[PDB]
């Protein structure tokens, strides 16, 4: 089924919130496939936040992602993409809502804890996934649970 | 003796693990519980639970879902209660419902939701539910103390 | 297997703490199978706390268990009796380690907030739950999630 | 930011235990707590926290709800806290606020609303509540190492 | 009881973020606020409060310690509290603290220990520390009707 | 470059939903993550994590178990911290583990017990652990400012 890359950014590490960030996701009943803890080098950051390089906060951007290490994860489950984007809540954490993950922990832009997939731009999903996660490196497993989450 | 509300836990709440973490949303919220109940809903009791749905696609499996494993019932008393419920449950359909909701942080599915609680928006839907459930045997009469700070 | 009789106390039920319980009893894996929303009245009471009818508490403890409604529970899961005293910490809510239903939530004896089939009490478990419970009303099912907490 | 705003546990709040949780919801936000006391409200304190009610139907019922038992008042600071708190809080009657905020997890009344914070809309309001609640030698000047991961600049 | 004891998050706490937890911890134990305050401890104040430790290796490095962020101190009531809030917080080193206490789920350290509460088994400590930390027209006197609740008498 | 220490969510861990329940107690406890990979185990890797268990009767239906879904590796690095790392798991029965322990709040079982983590007592095993299941690549070497705070 649809995944989504996931990946909790610097400062949510730094700030010691994947545990919250993945219990939410588990908890919403997805499936965790791949998950790492790395550092994005230069490179893999321009390659990911490529769409932004001509903005004016690219070079902020690329310097946040690489300023220290994130957890980076694939999420599988029906409607994975925009399910995970509801739960982040908005891209500016100041405008999210409470209840979602930037809305209770962030107040930043820059520093807006976590990035999902945008489901709006067919293919996003597979593209990062593809980028950040070798095929040997996602697993293919049956939750059981799955059984009790959908019909 | 104020506006009561029929709520479930649906046997996929059950099996997850999620009676508490509903029952914990209900009584943080101030509302109180009056009637309470871990029960196998048998196919009478689901054809008339479901009745107005009867000529519906998804009614068949419905029953077959509600039937599927046993259900935590309970009667809920409190201001606005009904509303107050589905409020706090979200969108039927889990995968619209807002984060923060009980079916926007624990589902993903619109047959496997998690919990049911009576429409506000139907008028003597909870009178019903409540009926159809429970004796009036198992409804308590009781003072929650802490009521005195939840409302005015 | 080993079913146990479990309640939360009027205390336990004023002070909105039933969710709280429930959850510490269903994430440790254990199986509802029994659960009722009920006042209990003297002659219950009487029946139940019946080896302390000589004690000098017992008409407190009578009063007590009577003054609002309890939440009344059967539990199974292996050595569930056990586990659940373990979960409930000591008798005494001022006793009990933190991390315990009591350490955390009481600090009275009286009030102390819960109660558990007493596992050194060869038979309370399956006396009690026929003292609260018919047959009728305790449910026969298979918790999925069992396959794995268990080998 | 320097931005601050005034935050009080109502007395509701006090009494249902749920200080902590309003607490840790702040904290987690990442805003800075300057100011923080557990207190009594008097007559003339409301009198004039409220005012600007003075002349309202629910006044008398307010002042009466506000001073029946002690609150906790604080102060935060951080980028547009003000702003940030009135969202995490949720509408003012809590049976209209969305779940996810403070009012909405835990109340449903609009008396008994667990809480109160500066408006953001209303300029000035913050300072002025602050001033009425704090003497600047209560509040405190210090450095939340963490907001350096809170925020970029 | 009128039993009180001081508690206070250490600067540590109030770095990390954890002033919510530690406050709900002690109401959920049904423990009552009496009083509590956000503020700075300068270097009279942390002499006299540890001066029990003035000929000790490790004086110097504790007020700096607890000189260097602002704290938040309280005083809590309730039945045995002094007691109760020594069991809750776990062995003085967190390293050696049970999980489930608030030293044991959130430091490992000695220095930096979180928390701080005031020694049951010292006569005195509690009376003594709340009086250093507060005056008597800072502390409330108020009626948690939960109690009726958490206690039978 | 202080105590590191290998942990494992089990499989039973990934499958209850208790990955992340898990990782905000380790962190929440002030430890650091140095490394952290969701994978199979296969066979033969089994065989050499447990071998020393390769003699005794439940080895078979361990390497079994430890194969029979995903896991959760992980690397923790802070002072003390193979030795914290099993203090806040508690005893490897979970029948037995204490509550506020993550196998006493989580478990109901020795076979399916949430988690591994290196024992402080078998001289090594850390090191040797972190070695089996991560490459030095995939460590990762980073300053935890809040560490500041954690300790003296
Ligand atoms: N003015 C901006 C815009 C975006 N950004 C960051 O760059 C990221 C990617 O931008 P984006 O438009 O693809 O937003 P999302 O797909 O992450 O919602 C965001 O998550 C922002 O953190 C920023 O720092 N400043
Ligand atoms: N296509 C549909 C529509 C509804 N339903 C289920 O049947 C239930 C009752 O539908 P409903 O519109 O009366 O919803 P509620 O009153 O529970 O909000 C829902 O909770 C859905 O789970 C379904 O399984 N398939
Ligand atoms: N001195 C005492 C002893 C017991 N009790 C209450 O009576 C209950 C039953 O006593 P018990 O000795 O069977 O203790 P448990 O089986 O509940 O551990 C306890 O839970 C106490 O609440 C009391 O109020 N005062
Ligand atoms: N009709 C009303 C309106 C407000 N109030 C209370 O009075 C308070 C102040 O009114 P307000 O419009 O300034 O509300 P906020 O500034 O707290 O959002 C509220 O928090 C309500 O508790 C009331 O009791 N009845
Ligand atoms: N060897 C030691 C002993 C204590 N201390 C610190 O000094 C504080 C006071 O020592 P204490 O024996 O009165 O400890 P408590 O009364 O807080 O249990 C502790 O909380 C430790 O933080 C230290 O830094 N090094
Ligand atoms: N009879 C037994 C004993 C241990 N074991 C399992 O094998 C694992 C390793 O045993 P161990 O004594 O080396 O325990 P730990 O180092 O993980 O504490 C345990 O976590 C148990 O799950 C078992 O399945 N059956
Ligand atoms: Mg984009
Ligand atoms: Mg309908
Ligand atoms: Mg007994
Ligand atoms: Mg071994």
């Amino acid at each position: 089924d649809e995944r989504t890359f996931v990946m909790v950014k610097p400062d949510g590490v730094q700030r010691g919130l994947i545990g919250d960030i993945v219990t939410r996701l588990e908890t919403k009943g997805l499936k965790m496939v791949g998950g790492k803890f790395m550092r994005i080098d230069e490179e893999l950051a321009h390659e990911h936040y490529a769409e932004h390089e001509d903005k004016p906060f690219f070079d902020g951007l690329v310097s946040f992602i690489t300023s220290g290490p994130v957890f980076a994860m694939v999420w599988e489950g029906a409607d994975a993409t925009r399910q995970v984007r509801q739960l982040m809540g908005a891209t500016d954490a100041q405008d999210a809502a409470p209840g979602t993950i930037r809305g209770d922990y962030g107040n930043d832009l820059g520093h807006n804890l976590i990035h999902g997939s945008d489901h709006e731009d067919e293919g996003a999903n597979e593209r990062e996934i593809a980028l950040f996660f070798d095929d040997d490196e996602l697993v293919d497993w049956d939750r059981d649970a799955s059984a009790w989450v959908y019909e």
